[PDB]
């Protein structure tokens, strides 16, 4: 798995489940193109959005659903999404781990890149 | 200033000066606009982005320029950029303030949402 | 002012108003004697703690009370206070920025060092 | 196992290795009591502190060694310690997960608890 995410909530001391997280990868022609797309499990992880053939280099960005997710707790939140923007397999492939940790107001993103 | 942009390095325990931000509006067309930037003072913070008459609600984007500050230092950033997307909703008058706080391969926001 | 404390609610977006803050310096027997303490104003900073003569070189403990924080607004708290323990050293001058973003699972902190 | 710490290190985006965290509980005088210590493994993590019938009722306060951390990597950091306290176990027996991200000027916690 070259790609995992794992979003934690601050706000209740919970995994974050259910949370809807898409992944982009910057084209030729400068646009997003869509990548993979997840849920978070019970754990609040998400494995399986990709594999090593369909990871190559590029520009990804990973949108995590912090909006929806709120809302279905029925709480109303600052933000619209966090968004994780980096280039990946620059120097051949690695391990990412993007972490997110979600408050109403408030998000911290951590990446852990291990060589496999 | 009914926006207000601070941001720090975590790292290396200072205020993140000179850093790129950029802020646009969303469009009707889903497209985003400009809509005021500038460069973080020597305090980190950013002041003087907008007006009361300027700022109406709205959906906007704040992309801070992470990559820049990093390689400017030396030091080898994990993120292309920042962003905060965020929808402000009148409510209430009120006055935002932005916070980022950075490291290499990691950063957090807040907002602080103030009378 | 060498030493500054500023205290957010990260979430429900607001400067965390009231909460009791107390600082203590490490003493020659390992016990922590009582520094400076006050509470958190509407800005959610505390100003005025100490002096440039009486903020020595040390360890320093600062205790925020953020279990009171959280009960005096009906939510239900994990932590027992937030603590954050530091070396002052001269260096140069400095300033210390001691910021902290309580949400009611989870808090951070981050120390701003200025000229 | 009913109490696990991750550590991360978010200015340089690994696990946070072979961290020291030690656990105390208080005691009856109202002192810390030792009551469990460990180092986190090559994937930032920390299990087997304690057992079921070990971890009872209590005030528990766990305590990484962050200083220690940062200067086996030749970096002079900001903190002593990250210091964690809270309540365990009031209405029975939880799990706890202790997250914590590491910079040598800032640190972040998070618990999660469930009910196994």
């Amino acid at each position: 798995c070259p790609l995992m995410v794992k979003v934690l909530d601050a706000s209740r001391g919970s995994p974050a489940i259910n949370v809807a997280v898409h992944v982009f990868r910057k084209a030729a022609d400068d646009t997003w193109e869509p990548f993979a797309s997840g849920k978070t499990s019970e754990s609040g992880e998400l494995h399986g959005l990709t594999t090593e053939e369909e990871f190559v280099e590029g520009i990804y960005k990973v949108e995590i659903d912090t909006k929806s997710y709120w809302k279905a707790l029925g709480i109303s939140p600052f933000h619209e999404h966090a968004e994780v923007v980096f280039t990946a397999n620059d120097s051949g492939p690695r391990r990412y781990t993007i972490a997110a940790l979600l408050s109403p107001y408030s998000y911290s993103t951590t990446a852990v890149v291990t060589n496999p």
